[PDB]
């Protein structure tokens, strides 16, 4: 479904009102009054608005000459009110001293709009909302139509009344119009703001937002300024009254209203709306049936009427309470006690006169004791509080009893709250939460039910939207239905759709309408799970909480098929689809097909009721185990090789598998071994292995090889056990030493066994990978698989002939020298002097334990220790060097003895490990900031010798980044206290060390002049920049964020002090720099590691719009817009426009460029070019 909708084309809307009758709906906006058609179309528009006028001109330029100058200004519609008795629209404007328009109900067509008279003025106010209001009439000939108006006056004390009871005569043409009910030189049907009230505190206004009549009263929700709360504004939200017959206004009450939630204050209403309640809140808060009620909302605080906080509350007034509080209070003040207490209306406070009276509710004011105001505040009960999202507007309503709330909030969404305070819940519950203008436009006050209430025309600054009160059939299920609460909602079972009892047809009979969530439909069959090869099933189906279905049901299975049903007991018997049916829905969803058996009712012809039904496929099983440990009651025929559903299909009796565990199978063994091109029988166990029946052939074994796909015929000798006969088996490649196969276990020439364990032979060839003895005997003890001396290869005994009785050699447990070892290559090529290098030693021939290697290695005469862990047999050695400062030799060629230095079983590595001293001389920065992360370059010789490498300056490590021969470089790490510094290099155990070679921490540099203080959008310009030891960073950059985006530039050092920087761009499609200027969020620069440097607390730079240039013995003239900046000081740009090559003497103006010229022309300001 879509929200009904209306769109504010040009202008924002103020006011919006439904007419009772018709349902069309009236929109006071600025500028504009539109009416419109209950699903909001537009019927008509009436211009209001721009008008030619001063707000400061007393009577409007229509009546008197003003001195002060006119424009054309929007006329904002202040109030709305429909007139029914005399068939039209008082729809009170501003911007004219606030001058009220009269335009018939149903075509707009103004019928009046007084304006000569001091009356007809309202308030020069250009404020909506601030005002409110009021029609009560009588009939034609009586006491007349009158309107009771409230508004703010803005300090014309002595122009507008605030509060006023004005006449309506039947002629909008009368000059009569908006004149007081009853005039006297003493006392009129108005109240004024007092002019010493308005010299003591200086902009005191009231604000006028909610009004209504209740029996024979007129109230309002004001909200004033601080007099006892010159200083600041602070407001206080109260209520007025009137009798409405009360010409003097001597009736009028003004009580402080607010409520509070935890300890938590508000106290400035946004609007409010008075109700009913119903019987459900009218009966636990205690009221008879007539009983008023007002709904409200407060924001937190006293603070910013202009602008108020998220901070919101939902409270409750029952109007019975209200008039307590004023009856009670004014039987107080007929007791004589205290004074009358209205701060803003009478100055100096007169007391309160004792007298003997009947107080009533039906009191109206009288002579003395007069006007007079409130001390207790009135608290109000709260409901419902918003934190994160600001309420700003409210209306409720009567629904079958229970009180449903609505409430606008600043996001344009509408709340649709039970109040359940009288009602048995724990508090008032939000049900419902609906979009609007999602954007983010704020809901207006004006929120009216539609007369049907159906509807609710909600309105915002843009746009109004027709929201429906019910809409229930959003809701699919009987379990979402009443699972919303929104107390509309109910499922009509046999419509299987979500509506209010009025729209469910036959509702009023047993079980037809569900409005708990226990009534819902609840279904059950059951024969759930029936086969696809099954026909015309009979089942049975249970079901709740449905009316009386005597009128008849069909069964539907899905839009598929559709099966008539008989009914006895609580029971529905019909039947499966057959075999014909059955089937075109399970083709294509194999192993089963789920299925949502429906009921369709005989009387609605409307699914309702469901059930998970279950549509099992046995036949299409194509092995034991899918068959039996699947999830269904299939049988397997061993014999038949076939999975179905009746015993009897199967082989014969002795051949049915019913259990999982009795399926035929392959049992494990521990791993089939085979070599290549040797005849060898593979015994195998395995379990229920079948006895071939009438008309089938005996089992095969299949190896799945890639380059060969072997076929070998067996013997099944019992139940439990096979082999493939002698045979031989091979792949071509000789790149895999170890291939593990997929076989398969055939029988009768198709029939495959079930293979769970996966059971794979492994074809391992002696070696097509080892072509040296230490491979060999490195490889499985249990391929048997030797090294042969005499062919220089190796395989099996087998397949090598015995001329010595140890002629073939293998590990017999690891114990077994291989002979001639040889090293290939060794890293770390060269070593520290003091040892610690872990030597990696790569050869062939090696031992094949640690613990005869170990003890074996040398580096010449050093003693090294191997590493165990780091160790591959006869590969490889990783070895530790000892001390080598004792020796005399600079180089020495590596050595192996495998457990004996015996003279066949010696290695000498083929080139020589060479010891050096590394030494260091120099530091290529030798000064750096304190916080550190300088790119140092330490120069020496042996600088890349050993393993580990560790750099400490002052004892905190450097973090490395790359060695070489000559150099090592690494990042500085932060300083301790500035000065000099130790620099320590330790390689493996060597540490060396130098004196004489320091490094200086400084002090970090300083940023202290930028010498254009402004570039433009683009940047690129210089900019001459001033600090201190500024050439100790080598690579010195811009820094700026300007919005969301951070850009950097760089920089050239020249001194210590000074630095030339090109500035960086800010170019942003999002926002552009102003004219005027603009400082960045944040400016500095990367020095490396010091990063105070980095934003500039202090820094004024501001940066402007990207110069604009104008193309195609007399002077040159180049025009433009942004040739000079509005810049501190002198500095301007050194301009220079160029001939070819040959710059001109200019004169630079801020529109225009005067180079001078003798009969290809570029400017350059900076890092600016334009030709
Ligand atoms: C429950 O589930 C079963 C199994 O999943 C379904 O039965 C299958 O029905 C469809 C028909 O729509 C079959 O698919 C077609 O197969 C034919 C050729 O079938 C041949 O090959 C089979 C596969 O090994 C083999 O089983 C067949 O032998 C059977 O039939 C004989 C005689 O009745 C019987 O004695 C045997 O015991 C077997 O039962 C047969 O040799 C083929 O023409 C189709 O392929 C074409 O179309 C596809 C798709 O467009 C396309 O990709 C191809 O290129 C080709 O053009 C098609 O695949 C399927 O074989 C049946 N399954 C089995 C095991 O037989 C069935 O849906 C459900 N059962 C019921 C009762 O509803
Ligand atoms: C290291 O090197 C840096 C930059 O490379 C040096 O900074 C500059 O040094 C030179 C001298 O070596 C100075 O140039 C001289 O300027 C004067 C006239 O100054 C006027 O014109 C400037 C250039 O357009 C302008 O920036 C000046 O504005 C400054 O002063 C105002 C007001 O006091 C201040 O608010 C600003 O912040 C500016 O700082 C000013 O209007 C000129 O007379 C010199 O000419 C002489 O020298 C040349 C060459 O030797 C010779 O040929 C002539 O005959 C003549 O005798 C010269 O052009 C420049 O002022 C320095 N820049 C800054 C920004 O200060 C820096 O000095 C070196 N540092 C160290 C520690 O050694
Ligand atoms: C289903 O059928 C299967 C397969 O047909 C049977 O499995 C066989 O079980 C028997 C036990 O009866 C196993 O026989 C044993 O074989 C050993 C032979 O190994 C040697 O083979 C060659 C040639 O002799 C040598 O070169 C090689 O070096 C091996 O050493 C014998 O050593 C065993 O004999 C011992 O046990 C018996 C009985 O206790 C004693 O009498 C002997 O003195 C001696 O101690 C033994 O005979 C045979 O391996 C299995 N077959 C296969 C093919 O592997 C199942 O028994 C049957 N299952 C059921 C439930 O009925
Ligand atoms: C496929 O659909 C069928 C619909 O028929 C589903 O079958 C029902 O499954 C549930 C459990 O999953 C059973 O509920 C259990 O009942 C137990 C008591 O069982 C006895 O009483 C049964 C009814 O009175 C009776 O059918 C049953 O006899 C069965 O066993 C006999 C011996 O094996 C066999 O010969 C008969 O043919 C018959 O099958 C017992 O005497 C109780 O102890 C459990 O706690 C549980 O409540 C239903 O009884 C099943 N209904 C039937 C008619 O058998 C089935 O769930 C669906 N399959 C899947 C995978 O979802
Ligand atoms: C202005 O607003 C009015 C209502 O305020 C509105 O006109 C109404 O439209 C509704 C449908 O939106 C109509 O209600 C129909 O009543 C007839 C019986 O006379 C039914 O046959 C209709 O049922 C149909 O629609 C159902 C729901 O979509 C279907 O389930 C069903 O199969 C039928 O097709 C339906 O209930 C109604 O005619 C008027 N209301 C009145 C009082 O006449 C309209 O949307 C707006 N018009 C304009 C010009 O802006
Ligand atoms: C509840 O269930 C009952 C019984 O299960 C079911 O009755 C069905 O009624 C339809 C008529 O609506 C029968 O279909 C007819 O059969 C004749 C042959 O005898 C066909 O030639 C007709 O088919 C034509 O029309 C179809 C629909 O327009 C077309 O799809 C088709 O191409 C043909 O032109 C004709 O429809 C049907 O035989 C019975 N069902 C059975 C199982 O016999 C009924 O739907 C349900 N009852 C109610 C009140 O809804
Ligand atoms: C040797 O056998 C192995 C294992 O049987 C084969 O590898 C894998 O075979 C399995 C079948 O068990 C495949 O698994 C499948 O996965 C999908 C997941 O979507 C599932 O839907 C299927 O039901 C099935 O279980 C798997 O794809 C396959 N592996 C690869 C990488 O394809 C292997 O194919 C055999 N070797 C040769 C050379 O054929
Ligand atoms: C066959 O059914 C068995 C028994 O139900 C399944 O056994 C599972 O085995 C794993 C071990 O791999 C256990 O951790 C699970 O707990 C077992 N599951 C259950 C439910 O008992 C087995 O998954 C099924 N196998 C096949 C191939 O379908
Ligand atoms: C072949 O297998 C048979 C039976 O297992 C056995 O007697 C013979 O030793 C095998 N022959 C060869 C050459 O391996
Ligand atoms: C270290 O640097 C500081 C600050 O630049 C300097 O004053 C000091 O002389 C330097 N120390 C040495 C030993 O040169």
């Amino acid at each position: 479904p879509a929200f009904r909708t209306f769109v504010a084309s040009d202008w924002g809307l103020t006011h919006l009102v439904v007419h009772e009758q018709t349902g069309e709906v009236y929109v006071g906006a600025v500028n504009r009054i539109y009416k419109l058609s209950g699903n909001l179309t537009l019927l008509r528009a009436h211009v209001t608005g721009p008008v030619e006028d001063n707000e400061k001109c007393y009577p409007p330029p229509s009546v008197q000459s003003c001195p002060h100058g006119l424009g054309s200004t929007d006329n904002v519609n202040k109030l709305l009110l429909l007139d029914y008795a005399a068939n039209r629209l008082l729809a009170c404007g501003s911007a004219s001293q606030g001058i009220c328009q009269f335009l018939r109900l149903d075509d707009l067509f103004k019928l009046g709009e007084p304006h000569h008279r001091k009356e007809h003025y309202l308030s020069s106010v250009r404020e909506a909302g601030s005002m409110a209001g009021v029609l009560i009439a009588g009939p034609p000939g009586q006491g007349q139509a009158k309107l009771f108006v409230g508004t703010p006056i803005d300090g014309k004390s002595e122009y507008f009344p605030t509060l006023s009871s004005r006449r309506l005569m039947a002629n909008e043409e009368d000059a009569d119009m908006f004149g007081f009910v009853y005039q006297d030189e003493f006392v009129s049907s108005q109240l004024k703001i007092p002019s010493d009230t308005l010299s003591k505190f200086p902009a005191f206004d009231i604000y006028y937002v909610y009004s209504f009549r209740s029996e024979q009263f007129v109230y309002y929700l004001t909200l004033q300024l601080d007099t006892q709360l010159a200083g600041e504004h602070f407001f206080t939200s109260k209520i007025v009254r009137l009798c409405v017959n009360d010409p003097k206004f001597y009736s009028y009450v003004e009580f402080p209203i607010g409520c509070e939630q935890a300890g938590v204050e508000y106290r400035l209403v946004q609007d409010a709306y008075l109700s009913r309640p119903g019987q459900a809140l009218a009966k636990q808060l205690g009221l008879a049936e007539d009983e008023e009620v007002l709904f409200t909302v407060f924001a937190q605080g006293q603070k910013n009427r202009v602008k108020p906080p998220k901070e919101s509350a939902l409270c409750l007034f029952t109007l019975r309470a209200i008039k307590e509080k004023i009856k009670e209070r004014i039987q107080s003040c007929y007791r004589g006690e205290g004074k009358l207490s209205l701060p803003w209306l009478l100055n100096k406070e007169l007391g309160c006169i004792n007298s003997p009276l009947q107080i009533d509710d039906d009191f109206c004011g009288q002579d003395f004791n007069q006007p007079l105001g409130g001390t207790v505040t009135i608290e109000g009960t709260p409901l419902f509080v918003d934190k994160e999202d600001g309420l700003t507007a409210v209306a409720a309503y009567d629904y079958q009893g229970r009180t449903v709330v609505f409430a606008g909030t600043r996001s344009g969404r509408i709340r649709k709250i039970l109040v359940d305070l009288a009602n048995p819940s724990g508090r008032p519950a939000l049900a419902y939460e609906s979009v609007v203008a999602q954007e983010g436009n704020p809901i207006l006050r004006d929120l009216v039910l539609s007369p049907n209430r159906q509807y609710l025309y909600a309105m915002t600054e843009k746009q109004v939207t027709q929201v429906p009160v019910e809409s229930c059939v959003q809701y699919t299920s009987c379990e979402l239905c009443l699972g919303s609460r929104d107390p509309h909602c109910g499922w009509c079972v046999l419509h299987s759709i979500c509506s209010r009892q009025d729209a469910c047809e036959r509702a009023e009979e047993p079980q037809r309408f569900a409005s708990d969530l226990l009534q819902c439909v609840q279904l059950t069959v059951q024969p759930r799970n029936v086969s696809v090869t099954m026909s015309q099933v009979p089942l049975v189906l249970q079901a709740w909480n449905v009316p009386d279905l005597s009128a008849g049901v069909n069964c539907s299975f899905e839009d598929f098929t559709e099966t008539e049903s008989i009914l006895e007991d609580g029971r529905i018997h019909c039947h499966s689809p057959s075999a014909r049916e059955v089937a075109p829905i399970t083709q294509g969803q194999g192993d089963q097909r789920v299925v949502k058996l429906y009921l369709k009712s005989k009387e609605t012809g409307k699914k309702f009721a469901s059930v998970d039904f279950v549509f099992y496929n046995c036949s299409v099983h194509q092995s034991c185990l899918a068959c039996v440990n699947g999830s269904f009651p299939c049988h397997w025929c061993k014999y038949r090789h076939v999975c179905t559903n009746n015993a009897a299909d199967c082989a014969f009796l002795e051949g049915r598998v019913n259990m999982s565990e009795d399926c035929p199978q392959i049992l494990p063994s521990t791993h089939i071994y085979v070599p290549v091109g040797v005849v060898k029988p593979i015994t195998l166990a395995a379990r229920n292995l079948p006895q071939p029946q009438s008309g089938q052939r005996g089992y095969e074994c299949l190896f799945h090889i890639p380059g060969s796909p072997a076929r070998v015929t067996a013997l099944r000798f019992n139940s439990s056990s096979l082999q493939c006969q002698n045979s031989s088996y091979s792949y071509e490649g000789n790149d895999v030493s170890d291939l593990p196969v997929n076989l398969s276990v055939v029988w009768n020439g198709n029939f495959v066994i079930d293979n769970p364990q996966n059971i794979q032979a492994h074809l391992y060839k002696c070696p097509a990978l080892r072509q040296s003895c230490g491979l060999c005997l490195k490889a499985d003890p249990r391929f048997e698989c030797g090294w042969c001396v005499a062919e220089r290869r190796c395989s099996l005994r087998h397949h090598c002939p015995a001329d010595s009785p140890a002629s073939w050699m293998h590990a017999h447990h690891g114990s077994s020298r291989c002979t001639d070892p040889k090293i290939l290559k060794l890293s770390p090529e060269t070593g520290p002097r003091q040892g610690g290098t872990r030597l990696t030693i790569t050869g062939e021939n090696l031992g094949l334990r640690f613990e005869d290697v170990r003890l074996g290695v040398h580096v010449g005469k050093v003693l090294c220790s191997p590493v165990e862990s780091e160790y591959i047999s006869a590969e490889q050695i990783v070895c530790e060097i000892g001390d080598a400062s004792t020796l005399r030799a600079h180089d020495a060629l590596v050595e192996v003895c495998v457990r004996d230095c015996s003279l066949h079983y010696r290695a000498l590595s083929p080139k020589r490990f060479t010891f050096v001293t590394p030494t260091f001389y120099r530091v290529s920065p030798s000064r750096g900031p304190l916080s550190g992360g300088t790119w140092i370059g330490i120069e020496g010789s042996h600088l890349n010798a050993g393993s580990d490498v560790a750099v400490s300056i002052g004892g905190r490590p450097c973090s490395f980044s790359w060695r070489n021969s000559r150099e090592i470089r690494c990042l500085t790490p932060p300083g301790h206290t500035p000065g000099s510094a130790p620099i320590v290099i330790n390689i493996n155990r060597a540490q060396l060390s130098n004196p004489e070679v320091k490094y200086n921490y400084t002090e970090d540099p300083t940023i202290l002049r930028i010498d254009p203080e402004w570039s433009i959008n683009s940047g690129g310009t210089l900019l001459t920049v001033t600090g201190t030891n500024l050439a100790t960073v080598r690579e010195p950059r811009i820094r700026a964020k300007y919005g969301g985006i951070e850009r950097e530039n760089s920089c050239m050092v020249y001194n210590d002090t000074t630095m030339v920087c090109r500035a960086p761009s800010i170019d942003n499609p999002k926002r552009s720099p102003p004219e005027l200027g603009e400082r960045p969020d944040e400016i500095g620069f990367i020095m490396d590691n010091v990063r105070t440097l980095l934003v500039l607390n202090s820094s004024s730079f501001l940066y402007y719009p990207d110069p604009v240039l104008e193309p195609l013995s007399s002077p040159l003239i180049l025009k433009g817009r942004n040739l000079l900046p509005p810049a501190p000081g002198n500095s301007r740009l050194n301009y220079t426009v160029l001939i070819g090559s040959t710059p001109c003497i200019l004169t630079v103006s801020e529109t225009q460029l005067l180079c001078e010229a003798p009969n290809k022309v570029t400017v350059r300001a900076g890092g600016f070019e334009f030709s």
